[PDB]
């Protein structure tokens, strides 16, 4: 409504600058409303990112679950979903990173769905364990957690252009080949 | 001096608290000193910080160093230089990391200990290479990267107990796993 016209303004301010440096008045002024009017859809700056956040990670996740309805292009097209939904939202993914420090919600929120991709991830090499494809190796739920916070580290890293970073374009194909020795390499 | 009781106090509070709840009265008064005194030394809290950091991370890369002067036994000695080495000084490691989002002199010194890591990194994994022990996969220098990245989220995860993480106990044999399969696999 008004509430889609605040988060397409503060997705939009974020790429040009940090949470910070954005007034609830630049997010009232890009929504066409008052300042009061914005304190009738959210309690601050904060509670918009933390909304921006919620519905990227859902989309990651809603996408993965559609892929779990070749071993090494299995992980590719999986590992992808998170390289597409969050390149596609790279604003909001730097500023809602950031945010995991100083706010509980959104360090809460990046938890939960961390606990759930890994679960997902540990069930997948249970699974080729089960099929005789995988050698029982490390834990599963361990081996899961290390690479997922991989991912985390190095996807987030190549987004921000930090140094040290991989190229954006070589994160997935870096990726898919550490994941796919870990999990068949004995 | 005075400067190490004003560094020494400083690693004992943080063990206790984060540097926010921290002043520089504390830190004073744990050195024997008045506050005018402590501003001989340091300009702020933060200048503590770094310095305890730069300790730590010239420790880590002097012990790898020595190092450097069977394959999974290589690895995991060499990664075991970053578990000891920041393992024993969590309350620091763990303030620092938090530091990189508001200090840029914190920032660059962890990106440049880093480059330096990762450059090593690629080095042995070109080393290997050549002598034959390692198959030409992906770029050593990307690869480097990616694991480098891994060992920082990882280790920082399990030394914070957050969740998700690996258990510390857990940390060194998952890392390895993931660094020989990844390095030796074809
Ligand atoms: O990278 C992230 C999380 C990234 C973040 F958010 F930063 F941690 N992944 C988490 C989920 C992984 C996964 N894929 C499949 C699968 C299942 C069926 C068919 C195909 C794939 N199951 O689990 C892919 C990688
Ligand atoms: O884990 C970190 C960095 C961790 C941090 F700081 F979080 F990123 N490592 C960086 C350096 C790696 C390395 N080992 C050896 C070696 C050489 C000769 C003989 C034995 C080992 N060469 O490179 C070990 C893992």
């Amino acid at each position: 409504d008004r509430e889609l016209a605040i988060l397409a303004t503060a997705e939009n301010l974020l790429e040009d600058r940090p949470l910070a440096d954005i007034s609830v008045d630049d997010l009232a002024k890009g929504a066409g409303i008052s300042r009061p009017t914005f304190y009738f859809y959210f309690p601050s700056k904060e509670a918009v990112l933390l909304t921006l956040l919620d519905r990227v990670v859902n989309q990651a996740d809603m996408a993965l679950q559609t892929l779990a309805e070749d071993r090494e292009n299995m992980w590719r097209t999986g590992i992808n979903v998170f390289f597409e939904t969050f390149g596609s939202h790279k604003a909001v993914t730097r500023a809602g990173q950031a945010a995991r420090a100083t706010s509980v919600e959104v360090a809460e929120l990046w938890s939960t769905f961390m606990q759930k991709w890994i679960a997902y991830t540990a069930a997948v090499i249970d699974a080729e364990r089960d099929r005789g494809a995988a050698p029982r190796t490390l834990p599963a739920h361990e081996l899961a957690t290390a690479l997922n916070l991989m991912n985390e580290r190095t996807l987030f890293a190549s987004f921000a252009g930090e140094q040290p970073s991989v190229p954006e374009a070589r994160v997935l194909d870096t990726l898919v080949h550490i994941w796919v020795t870990s999990i068949y390499g004995e």
